[PDB]
């Protein structure tokens, strides 16, 4: 387990794997608070400890992100994995659209146009994952 | 729900998530393997007794086990209790082998038995 906050800073082969390309689910809370999961691509930046995900506005998991505010990002190959946990918000505003999107591409590949494009915005705060990662 | 093209999703071999809820209701996400039987709609995943997913399972009662493929993706809810008869667990030891490969041996395994309510996933794998 590792704690993330300004004075941390995930091990190089956990940050390795967040750069590498891998698929991962996002979990959010429903209004019942039951557990939502959905396949996404995110992206982490080590610098601010922000991980965002493209999606859809008014879709059921950027509603949950707005109404329960956290969210977790797991991806796993093999036995690397890992779970990035932390406080969540969307943001619609244009300009950090436009800036997930340049981020997304990098990781993954220019994403379709979407005219109703948000960004959930993660703080991420706590990681599980592997041994071998941890640190 | 599940499509024949969702059932040999399941069937083929995947990684997973598994969502549980700490104490606080907070989600616990971990990497699984599981075996889910279109029979009963009985997903299964092996781990150590008395370990965090298994509390979580116990105690809040709710999991998700969550695979995703490329374009292809499902996540499998429903209501979840840990099983620790010993003829229970050799015969999900069976099953994950069946998909997997023979798991390591481990005398304190116990079973998180989820009973499938909800079905999510790509447009393409639902009916
Ligand atoms: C992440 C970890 O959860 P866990 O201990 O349930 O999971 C351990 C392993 O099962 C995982 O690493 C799992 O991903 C491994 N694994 C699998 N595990 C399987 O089981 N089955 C599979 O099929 C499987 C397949 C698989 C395939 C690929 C792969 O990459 C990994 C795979 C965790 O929360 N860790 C926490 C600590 C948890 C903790 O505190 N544990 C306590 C026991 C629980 C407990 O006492 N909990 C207390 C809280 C204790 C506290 O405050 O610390 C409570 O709930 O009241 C202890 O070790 O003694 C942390 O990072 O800090
Ligand atoms: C699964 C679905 O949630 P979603 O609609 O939030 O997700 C749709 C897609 O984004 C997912 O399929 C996602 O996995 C697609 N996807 C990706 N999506 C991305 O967005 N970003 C990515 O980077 C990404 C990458 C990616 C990579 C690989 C891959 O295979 C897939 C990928 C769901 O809950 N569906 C429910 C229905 C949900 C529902 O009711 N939606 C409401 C709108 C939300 C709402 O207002 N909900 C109400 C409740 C509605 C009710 O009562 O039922 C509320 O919470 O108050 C509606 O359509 O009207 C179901 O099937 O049953
Ligand atoms: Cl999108
Ligand atoms: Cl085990």
């Amino acid at each position: 387990m590792a704690m993330v906050n300004t004075t941390t800073r995930l091990s190089d082969d956990a940050l390795a794997f967040l750069s590498e390309r891998h698929l991962a689910m996002l979990t959010t809370l429903r209004a019942d608070n039951s557990p939502h999961v959905v396949a996404v691509g995110f992206t982490f930046d080590p610098k601010t400890h922000i991980a965002r995900v493209i999606t859809t506005g008014g879709s059921q998991k950027a509603v949950n992100a707005d109404r329960s505010g956290l969210a977790v990002l797991s991806q796993v190959d093999g036995a690397r994995w890992l779970s990035l946990e932390g406080r969540a918000a969307v943001n619609s505003d244009i300009d950090a659209v436009r800036d997930a999107e340049l981020r997304y591409a990098q990781r993954y590949r220019t994403p379709r146009p979407n005219p109703r494009r948000v960004v959930i915005e993660v703080q991420i705060e706590r990681v599980l994952g592997s041994a071998d990662l941890l640190d």
